[PDB]
């Protein structure tokens, strides 16, 4: 009903869940001082930007936008397209566009580990004898939740006949944009190498004029996934993934261990929250690994292991990574984010994706409901990079600024 | 080709399907807790063999037995009548006739649910906007798929010329010898008891040798005892409707009642290719349409019927035109699983789970079914398997059903 | 489209059809001299509605009225209706109740047969190499073809809910005679000991209450088939004809080889001449010839052959004959009704059934399209049982007076 | 138990159906002299080989071979495997191959119907007031309904590569082995192979020769699906060039019903129904000839299709079509016309056959072919014991289909 500081609020979630009384006060000052912003160039050019993505959103939010909380601690409004109305230079809110730009970074810290698993139902909490230290990546995938985040640059319909978005124009360099075009170019196929109608199985997925979504098993209103722009988007976030992980080593002495968490494969995979695009998108971001390590060597990555649970995926990933000729090794398992063994500790620097979301704060929902605020509730990452309790994340001295070369080549500040 | 743990091949088999994707530990907490395990004490009289009846069983079981995989995650044997010659006390598989006695059960939970359709190819698969919970009743209803479950009780033929004793109260009267029963019909295919099976003009027929046949001749046509399936059938649907209103007074709502056509479907098919549908469907339609005249059920409001098939639509209009009870009974073409938010508000959404007495709930994973796209619409996967719930082994959450001779039920 | 006396159109087409240079002078009159009509005189009392029965009739008459000549040369009007509407007492016309009392009669002759075969398509026409003789009985079983004849005696439906018909009264003594009451004491069954719904082997024949037919899954609207008062119908025509072929053995000297055609189980078994009941009435066919070869004598009958060329039909023979203990020898063949061989022919006298029709002349159509038409073309029978060429037949001292008792015994004058 | 003269038993058959109730003998004259056998030269090249694959067939075929019995009554043998080790060359019986080669022909006649419908159980049967007629095309389908059919011309699997050689232009310039067929997939679906996606489940099929549902794509079978588009380009050409050649000699333009030939028993591996997979490519190959060549006595095509998915995909690959021949889809019955169109057109129909039986097939009405067979004189027309002129040279068209599947007759 009232609205409190946004600092005592999210204080006030800190001890009713328990998480302020696990970390002594010299450790909060050692991992809090390892936070880092990796920022790409091309989309947060200055402090100031960067520091805008880090603060102007909302404290919890899921389901696209339809429920959470602001900073404040006062619930969404009840009127859809609240947020998507948002213009740039709102003094408390990302703007959509600005939604996207500013996933363009990560956040990095060397956070304490009390524990592991407990977000999929049947993975069980499974605490730590004592708390290790992971390097813990959040980076926020593209999301498909709603109409108006990642829907913009990567499908064609009846309702968006055409991509506009002149700050993502190079992901469509040469490649169609225009839903009517797309179709006549596919023919009576469903797949080029460009693009790709969507399938959920045998159905196609298909959106009416109207708006809404609906399965068909007609071709004429399917939409279409720009799938190669989806890859060129999949290049720039693993890119400097890659090259901030490998930094991260570099600074430490010791090679990564890389938990590479399928990052927007789960909720951010579902268009509208119900339809799962997963087994269309996944192969564009292992493939994107692939690329990469088979370009460039990332000396400090020792070794990426994929936590992948279902069959397709599995299968996808072992036809992907037949070739697969690089140093560093890559292998998948059904191993939990966050679970080390004691002997890799000692010899690698832990690392971890946190798959996040760039328009909550870091954590996110406070209970076990999804990967990140399982993180968020195994670690003291609420505590290194939210900006409440970790001033420094807004110092610049703690950013490290990131260009994307055409190669994919990434220079660190 | 290594076995894994029983518990630990179902969680894996759960973690990769991604069906709980919208499931909170908060709700199947209360899912889970509502489990009902409904057994006729005739059939399950003692807490070890309902749970037998509930653990003894494969994980999948595709086409009646032809494969699946045991909960261990091992294939089944490629070697024919391996399952029939499991022997009672076997000690990890129910037998034969254990399976015909062990299907005198019902298993209730009022389960979330986050999608409907998916199952008929032809039907879509929607999500909902919100998930809903649905009282959902498994009830395996008589397969007729091999010939060693429930063909062993309802036909006669050359193979099988008279051939069980538990379940001798459903012969009275009724003739029990192949021979016999061609010689009480004459020239005609029907009498009171029993009846020819026609496909049409031609019989169904069996070879000596096994395997079947269409046939104008009436001497390896098969027989079937229509009089002791619908004894069959009023011991089920007794059994269901009491669950149901009894499932209704504890929330104190009345139900409104999917009457999915249970046993219509593959449970329907001889020998591969030849369904019997359109001769059963009015014995369980009958079953419904004479408890639904000899009591009431004051917690079922109204029971509506998904049919789909212009045979069925016709033989329910004939059959319940009579129809006067005062729990309103209808027919639709919806979705099992699909709720209007307006009905869910007034009645307990109920729905019965066509389901197998061989396989864990849910059976297989896939969309190839109404069970198993009821296993990735809801949370009934979590609710009706032991593996991730207990509490349905546990005897607080059994209820023992007495069926009188008038057909009433007395609950525990 | 101009009238022709009768007998002058009728011998215009023995000219035009071959049959009249197929028998010498001399021979047709020996076998006009045999002929003989058994009438059953509770139903034709005198010689003048005898005569009446004989004369009042079309020329050719197939499918229920629909096609067809008069014995002028004319065609059936194309009001439908016409034959319907026919009163008792018509200058030329029997009416439909006269078309019932009419058909309790049988037509004989010894007559010449020059061949076998050629009706069913698959039947081939045998000629003998000399003609032989057999004594043919004309007999015109129930027709349901249209409406307002044997229907209106063993059918209920929605639209005839009651049977009215005094003359037949007998027939029902007893026995349910009102729709909706037979469908309630039918109930849940199909079959009563009295009645039976009628099934086209899954579905049901049902009539709607605007008149028209239709198969349906559903039991409400099925017609009822009053079989045990079709069961007394067939015991007063087989017990007239088992007592005239009997009498007829007994003039010549000679036991009677009878072949017992399946009158009315062809074109006369298709309601609305669509829908085949034969396999409902032909199992009361043979229980008739049953029961009555079991409880009466026949000294002149050497045997009976059936020719059954339908699975179904053969297998109902079977079964109901496998209880058989009667003194006549009973059997059933594929062999055609006019085919005997010589040596049946010196030990019997061979006698075979006409299929008949109570409404055209002995022969009915002229093409071999019907058991009757082929034996009107492979015989003298045109000459012998049609009054244009035989006046005898209208003579009284050709006419046999037949009474059946209770025990279904009958006395012949 | 003892053999019977195959002339006497199919006589047998007919006498005790009823079918012929209606039939006059001056039709029959008429509907068997209207009896025509157009063969596909590439396959049938002379009067031998047309007259064998009509001859050298069992009476009654169920369930691809599992029963049925000979053309002299006798049941078939209890053995599994007879019907595939049969040769090329046995003295009374098609080898699978030949077999195969045998499909390219179309037996057409002017045939009498008596009534339509019957055969799926809810389907009622309507018996016409007075007999029309009806050219009734009989062609047979590919059969996967066991695996030596057409199974070995379209699929491939863990059980075997593609073997058969005069079926190889279907295959020129298309990949023919399992293993390497898996690599280029990749990650299911390109321009010429797909999986055959039962949902999200393949269908599977280990070595000891079972299918069976899987969500892995290590025993998940491929459909040639380029191979098949042309298979069927061969079968509608010369339907469509047999119907219109029948249209120009009757003066008429045919109402064509289009039956979805191949669809129902036939689409059934091991209850494996896969007609959701080849149903397009039996659409657009109707689609491609019709917008490429001219049909002038094909006056209009009526589809009947039942099945949502089926009426789906007609809708959506039929929107682009502007070709002169009308196109529609229907759910009405194969033999069901009215008066006015009775009147107007030619009425034709597509009678989904068997290569290796009598024309009718089975005597119930478990399927289209049989509830025509019960509903029309095709036996009387098109089986050879009643209607020897099917032999005749003369009633034999030699269809010749060149590259661009424009057909020469005779
Ligand atoms: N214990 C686990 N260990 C490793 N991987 C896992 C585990 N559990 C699930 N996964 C895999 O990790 C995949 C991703 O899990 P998701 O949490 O849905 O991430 P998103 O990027 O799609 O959604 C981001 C939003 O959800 C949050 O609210 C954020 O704050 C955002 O709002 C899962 O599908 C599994 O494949
Ligand atoms: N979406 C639907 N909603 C309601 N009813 C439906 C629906 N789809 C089909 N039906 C109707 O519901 C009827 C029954 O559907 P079936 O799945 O065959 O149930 P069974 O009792 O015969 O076989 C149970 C076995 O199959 C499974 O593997 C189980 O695990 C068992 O192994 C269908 O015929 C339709 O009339
Ligand atoms: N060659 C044969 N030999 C013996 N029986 C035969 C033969 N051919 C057929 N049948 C059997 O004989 C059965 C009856 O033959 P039907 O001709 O239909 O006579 P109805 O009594 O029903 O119709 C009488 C009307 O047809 C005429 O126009 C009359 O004049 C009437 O108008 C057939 O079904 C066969 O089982
Ligand atoms: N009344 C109908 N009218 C039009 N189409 C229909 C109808 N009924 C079903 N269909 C549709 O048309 C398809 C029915 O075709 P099918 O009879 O299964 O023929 P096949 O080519 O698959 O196999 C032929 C074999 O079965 C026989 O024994 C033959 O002799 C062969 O042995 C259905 O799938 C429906 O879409």
């Amino acid at each position: 009903m009232k609205a409190i500081p946004p600092k005592i609020w999210f204080e006030t979630q800190l001890k009713g869940s328990g998480l302020d009384k696990k970390f002594q006060i010299d450790e909060l000052i050692e991992t809090q001082s390892s936070v880092r912003v990796f920022a790409n160039k091309k989309y947060l050019p200055d402090t100031e930007t960067i520091n805008e993505a880090l603060t102007k959103v909302t404290a919890v939010n899921v389901s696209g936008d339809k429920s959470g909380y602001f900073q404040n601690g006062l619930p969404f409004p009840n009127e859809a397209g609240y947020f998507e109305k948002i213009p740039v230079g709102h003094p408390e809110l990302l703007s959509p566009i600005e939604r996207l730009t500013g996933s363009k970074k990560i956040v990095s810290s060397h956070s304490l580990v009390t524990a592991s698993g407990g977000y999929p139902l049947t993975n069980p909490l499974l605490p730590y004898r004592k708390p290790i230290r992971v390097s813990i990546f959040s980076l926020a995938g593209p999301s498909f939740e709603n109409n108006y985040l990642h829907y913009r640059l990567f499908l064609l319909d009846s309702v968006q006949k055409i991509i506009d978005s002149p700050l993502f124009s190079h992901l469509h360099d040469g490649l169609p944009i225009q839903f009517d075009e797309a179709k006549k170019e596919l023919g009576e196929y469903d797949t080029n190498k460009l693009m790709a109608r969507i399938r959920l199985g045998f159905p196609y997925l298909a959106r009416f004029s109207s708006g809404g979504f609906y399965p068909s098993f007609s071709k004429s209103n399917a939409i279409i996934f720009l799938s190669e722009a989806y890859f060129r988007y999949q290049l720039e976030d693993v890119s400097l993934l890659l090259a901030s992980v490998n930094q991260t080593g570099k600074e430490t002495g010791k090679a990564a261990l890389l938990k590479a968490t399928a990052v927007g494969m789960g909720f951010f995979a579902k268009i509208d929250c119900g339809y799962d695009i997963q087994h269309i998108i996944f192969p564009y971001y292992l493939r994107a690994y692939k690329k990469l390590l088979s370009e460039h060597k990332f000396p400090w990555i020792a070794k990426i292991e994929f936590p992948i649970f279902n069959e397709i995926q599995q299968e996808q990933f072992d036809s992907i990574f037949e070739d697969y000729d690089g140093p560093t090794k890559v292998y998948r398992s059904t191993r939990d984010v966050l679970e080390f063994r004691e002997e890799e500790i000692e010899k690698y620097l832990p690392a971890a994706i946190n798959p996040s979301d760039a328009f909550a704060l870091t954590g996110n929902e406070w209970g076990y409901g999804s990967v990140e605020s399982m993180i968020g509730n195994n670690s003291s990452i609420r505590f290194d990079q939210v900006h409440h309790m970790n001033p420094l994340i807004l110092d610049p001295s703690h950013h490290v600024e990131a260009q994307i070369n055409k190669d994919h080549g990434v220079e660190l500040t």
